[PDB]
């Protein structure tokens, strides 16, 4: 089992790129991710999954950006 708690992120996602780069993690996310949401504006990134806080961090960093800080909700 997992419930599916809302996580939230700031990624520094300035260029034109990581947006997309993370949403294309997100798309191997989706059949386990219940919900997402992501802002270049507020430079910040939501997720509703399962998925514990480490793994999305590591999967945001991972496509190049840095990923300053989060927490869960
Ligand atoms: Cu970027």
């Amino acid at each position: 089992m997992a419930e599916i708690k809302h996580y939230q992120f700031n990624v520094v996602m300035t260029c034109s790129g990581c947006s997309g780069a993370v949403n294309k993690v997100l798309t191997k996310l989706e059949p386990d991710v219940s919900k997402i949401d992501i802002s270049l504006e507020k430079q910040l990134v939501d997720v509703y999954t399962t998925l514990p806080y480490d793994f999305i961090l590591e999967k945001i960093k991972k496509t190049g950006k840095e990923v300053r800080s989060g927490k869960q909700l």
